[PDB]
Formats: structure tokens, C-alpha cells, sequence
């Protein structure tokens, strides 16, 4: 049902026009394809999930023979259209349906794909991407090749304040002759369980970040079911830890060079912004101490994430957690 | 599957402190209860999909003697916390579960709900409410007790030349490489298809409104699956026409008076707004002209309506038409 509402969002040119207004996510993938130029010329390509077909046309642009673009929602008519009026019907082939189903009538040299969703994971379409590699010869290429998931603690007591802010309205002892107070709790509770997608300065960050590598020419579908990332920061500043701050980075690791497209709070601001997970309750730690634990991500049914996180300050023992919905995030841009 | 993500939603404190302040709604609904204390007072009521319960709590003011509050989301586990910290367990009860499904053990006296959505029946939870009736005594009374549907033609050039500028993306000729153009058509029909929810100065209404009037006391649940409503408009201002303009009341018709919830461009705005929706091509009226035509909805399975709007100058013949997808609204306001 989540995937049937998944497929009707897309199939919006006015969506997919929003995603092709992100003149980072448009660039990098053009010279990424480009730069390697040599790695399509000549070759076989399947483009998953193609939208508005775009990548399939960067992919002619480097002289690919052949692209087999596959889209499940209503887009892959209007795909169709533009394959059309760009003169490209010899060498771009829109087949509507899910790669899952569809029938491809060969392998493939090279699969590319925009997979990546809110903290890399998020939507779970790197899964369909993974299952793509049924279709790929075994000396076959993935653009992207490789994904980064970057995690750092980061201090910011506005942002922890607002969660109280926000529920202001439940603290009234007197509205129209209720007492709304006992749920002030609930309230604040809710807020604190939506990761925050938005940007920030990279000050509020207080260690170097922990990575997690998804090799994606080596990764199962099933993998992402489960991703479990333990972390120990080596804390920088001194200060109240309230929460983790998340980003990633794709590469495209070609024959003649490797690309690489950041979401880090470091690198031109994305559609994807950056993520925050709040704790429940902030940590004290002091510049030297070494913060440690774990961050649980675990598929659901909604094509989203529950987000675990567990956290301590090795020095003193204080912990503290928290379990969020990446179905819920909070917009704060 | 529809059904699921509007329970979801609906479950969120968030969502209801959203709707809770609006002080037009807060406001209107205590007066018509507590003005009309007299129908309420040792009386049964049942409140369908109460969310927070505050409309039960009103009806405790009036001095109700049994309150049953039905509500199927995870808002009534809250509900439920304010009905005992209200020290009010003797006289609400809360019942989780779908009004359709729950077992009552009691007829009741009279019905209390807000169950309007955009151009009063969108998220079609009227039906719900009609259903409820099956509860209700022959002598009992429904608060809401009618709802007036109002529509009227607009002019408002600025609304229709947005609708192509919205869409500039798709007109470029040159984008990395692609031309885009053959999709500009595609992108700005699927604009002139969404239903804007914005408020508007009433200086672009061309003529009095039609209005159309639901019963609640008299209305099947299935009466509102397709409603069509012919209209003949004679029009006071000379300009193009570019759609129609929709607005609703209800009104709470109690034994001491009569109360009116308003969402009319003439009165303060509420969260409601007012919806327009735009004709294909606009029309030409001349004050003294007559615009006749009709506004069909069909209820759809995504809780929604289909709305198919056709339109003539009978003195021209000059005629548009559009269908809308009131499940996908432009929100411009
Ligand atoms: N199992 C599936 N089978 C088939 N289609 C599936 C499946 N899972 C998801 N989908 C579709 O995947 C799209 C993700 S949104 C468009 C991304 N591609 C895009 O912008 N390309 C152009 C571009 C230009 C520049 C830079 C990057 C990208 C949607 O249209 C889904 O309907
Ligand atoms: N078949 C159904 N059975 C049971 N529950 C159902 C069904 N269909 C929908 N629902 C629920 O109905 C709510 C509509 S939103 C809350 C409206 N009530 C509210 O604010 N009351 C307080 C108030 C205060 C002032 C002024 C007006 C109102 C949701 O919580 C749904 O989950
Ligand atoms: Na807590
Ligand atoms: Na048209």
C-alpha cells in the first residue's frame, strides 16, 4: 500500500522536476558519466528507475549502443515522449514496470541509477537497485559504485529547546475549559522522534565523523534490511551532545577517474540537506572523552527506516537513547 | 490502503494540535454546543472521530450525562489521558475503533463531529458520519446539522499565468545537453489539474454563489459518492472567467439557535481557506451574461473526489471544461 502511494508521488512531473532543480545532484551525475566517457561508449546500460529519463540521455552522450530505462510509475510515458523529440528511439528503450518484473532481453555492461533517499537509505530504492544486478555481465560497472553513510555528534540547544517550543499548546492548564497539560509529555515525546531534515554550521559538530561503506557492486537487497553501525567519537569540544548528525557521499568510482557526490554540511547544500537525531536527553561530554554506541536502522513496511540510537560517554557512564521514524521527519529548512 | 496512511496521519498529535488552533473552528463548535446547552444537558451524546475529545469535553460542559467518544487512530490512548485528567471517566467514554465496526450500548440523543474537509467533503469523512446515524434516536439531532456548498466563477489572471510559469522547467530547449520542450504541455496540464488552496481577495468573484445543501438528518452515506451540482450564474462583472471558486458552511441548528461555521472569502480565514479550480482555456462574460455548466464529484479510492467541471457563455456558446484531482492540491497560501 506505502509502495502503491510511492509510485503515484513520482509519477508527478512536478516532483521529478523538483529533484532536477538540484544543480549539485544534475551536475555531478553528468560529469560523472562524462568524465568516463570511454567506460558507456559502445556499451549496454540499464538506467533504474529513470523518472524523466535524464541519466539515459547523459548515458547517449557518452555513445552507449544500447540504454534500457526502466520506470514503474506513469513517468516512463512522458520518458518516452522525450526519448521522441531528442531523436533517440535507436538508442534509448523506455519499459514501463518494476525492474523486479520487467523483462530485459540482455545483460548489461553498466547499471546507473539515482537510488539515494534521506540518510542514503531512506524510500529503500537501493534495494531495487542491488536486485538490478541480476541483469549485469560479471565484469559489469554501478554508478554510483559506492556509498558513504557519515555519522557526528553535534551540540545545539536551540534545536532542543524548540521540541519544547513546539508542543506549547499542549501545556495549557485552561483552554475552552480543558486542561490539556497531561499531554505535554506525549507531545514533546512525538517531536523528539522525527529526525530533523534541515542544514546547519558545521560547528555545532563535535568529532570527526564515523563511516559506513555500502559497496554496492558487492551488497545483497537483503543487506538493507538490517544496518547496524556501531561508532566511538573522539570528542573535539566540550560541551551538551544532543544527538547525531547524519550525511552521505556516492562515488563513481569509472576507468579514468572517480567522481564523488557529498550531502556533507561541508559541500554545497542538496535536496537531501543533512539529518539530526535528537537523544532524549543530552550528554555532557569534555573535549578528549569518547562517546560510543550504536545506530540501528531497521526497514519497515512504510519504504522507510526505524532509526535506534543508543549512546554513552565512556568517561562517566551518562547514556542516554532514543527511537525514531524516518516515515515522520521534521522539515525544518 | 488509502484508509491506512489517513489513520496514520490523524494518530499524530501534531496533526491535531494543527487543526486545534484554529480559533474560528475552536471557537464556532464550543458556541453552538454551549449556546444550545439545553439540547446537551443530561442528554447522550455520541462524538465521532473525536481525536483529542475536545468536542466531548464541550459536551460535558453543556452537562451531558454520557458522552461516547469514538476514534479509530491512536489518538484515543490521548484522548483517553484527558478525559482522566479532566476527572471526567463518569461521564466520557472513550471507544477505539472505527465508528462502523464499535459496539454502543445505547442509542443516542444527538451526534457531534468535524468531519468537513477541502470544499467540505474531501477526505470523505461525511460518510463516517452518516453511518453514525445508526446510533442515533428518531427524535435526535446532528451537530453539524447541514452543510452548504458554495461555488462561484472567478477571474484571476495571475492564478492562470502562473500555471505556465510553474512549469518554466520543461520549456528548456538546452539542459545539460537535452531538450525538455516536448513535455512543457504534459507539465502544465497536470498544473491546471490541481485544485488551489489559497484564500483570494472577493473582488474576483463575478457573480453570487450557487449553493448546495447536504441534510446530515437526511443524507445516506452513499448519497455522497457522486454529487452533481448544476449550476447558473449571472454574472455581475465583464472579464475572463478562469474557473470556479468553492467555499462551504455548516450550520448547528439547535433548539435556541442556530450557529454557522463560515470558510466564505467574507469571513475570517480558517484552515479550510477556499479552493479554486481552474477551466481548461478561460471564458469571456460580459455583465448580464448567464454561465451555466456543472460540478460533478466522484468519490475515489484514495479518499478523495474526482471533480469534472464543464462551463458555457450561453450567450456565446464559448465552453471549458477541467477534471481536478482534489487528492493532489497546489497549497499557495
Ligand atoms: N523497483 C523499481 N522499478 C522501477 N522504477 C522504480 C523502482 N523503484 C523506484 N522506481 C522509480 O525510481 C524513480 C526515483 S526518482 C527519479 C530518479 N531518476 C532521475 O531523476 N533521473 C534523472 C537524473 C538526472 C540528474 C541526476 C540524477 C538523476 C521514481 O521515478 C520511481 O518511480
Ligand atoms: N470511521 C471513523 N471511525 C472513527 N474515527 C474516525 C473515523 N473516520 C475518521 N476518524 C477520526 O476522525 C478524526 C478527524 S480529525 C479530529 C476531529 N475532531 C476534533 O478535532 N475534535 C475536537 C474539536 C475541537 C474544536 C472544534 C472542532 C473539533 C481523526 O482523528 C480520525 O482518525
Ligand atoms: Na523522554
Ligand atoms: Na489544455
Amino acid at each position: 500500500s506505502s509502495a502503491v502511494q510511492y509510485f503515484q508521488f513520482y509519477g508527478y512531473l512536478s516532483q521529478q522536476q523538483n529533484m532536477m532543480q538540484d544543480y549539485v545532484r544534475t551536475g555531478t551525475y553528468q560529469r560523472a558519466i562524462l568524465q568516463n566517457h570511454t567506460d558507456f561508449k559502445d556499451k549496454i546500460v540499464l538506467d533504474v528507475g529513470c523518472g524523466s529519463g535524464i541519466l539515459s540521455f547523459f548515458a547517449a552522450q557518452a555513445g552507449a549502443r544500447k540504454i534500457y530505462a526502466v520506470e514503474a510509475s506513469t513517468m516512463a510515458q512522458h520518458a518516452e515522449v522525450l526519448v521522441k523529440s531528442n531523436n533517440l528511439t535507436d538508442r534509448i528503450v523506455v519499459i514501463p514496470g518494476k525492474v523486479e518484473e520487467v523483462s530485459l532481453p540482455e545483460q548489461v555492461d553498466i547499471i546507473i541509477s539515482e537510488p539515494m533517499g534521506y540518510m542514503l537509505f531512506n524510500e529503500r530504492m537501493l534495494e531495487s537497485y542491488l536486485h538490478a544486478k541480476k541483469y549485469l555481465k560479471p565484469s559489469g560497472n554501478m554508478f554510483p559504485t559506492i556509498g558513504d553513510v557519515h555519522l557526528a555528534p553535534f551540540t545545539d540547544e536551540q534545536l532542543y529547546m524548540e521540541q519544547f517550543t513546539k508542543a506549547n499548546f499542549w501545556y495549557q492548564p485552561s483552554f475552552h475549559g480543558v486542561d490539556l497539560s497531561a499531554l505535554r509529555g506525549a507531545a514533546v515525546d512525538e517531536y523528539f522522534r522525527q529526525p530533523v531534515v534541515d542544514t546547519f554550521d558545521i560547528r555545532i559538530l563535535m568529532a570527526k565523523s564515523v563511516k559506513y561503506t555500502v559497496n554496492f557492486l558487492e551488497a545483497k537487497e537483503g543487506d538493507l534490511h538490517r544496518i547496524e553501525i556501531p561508532f566511538k567519537f573522539h570528542m573535539l569540544h566540550s560541551g551538551l551532545v544532543h544527538g547525531l548528525a547524519f550525511w552521505f557521499d556516492v562515488a563513481f568510482i569509472g576507468s579514468i577517474m572517480t567522481v564523488w557526490l557529498s550531502t556533507a554540511p561541508t559541500e554545497p547544500l542538496t535536496h537531501w540537506y543533512q539529518v539530526r537525531c535528537l537523544f532524549q536527553s543530552p550528554l555532557f561530554a569534555k573535549a578528549g572523552d569518547t562517546l560510543s554506541g550504536t545506530c540501528l536502522l531497521i526497514a519497515n513496511k512504510r519504504q522507510s527506516y526505524d532509526i535506534s540510537i543508543v549512546a554513552q560517554v565512556d568517561q562517566t557512564g551518562s547514556k542516554s537513547s532514543n527511537l525514531l521514524d524516518l516515515k515522520n521527519p521534521f522539515f525544518r529548512y
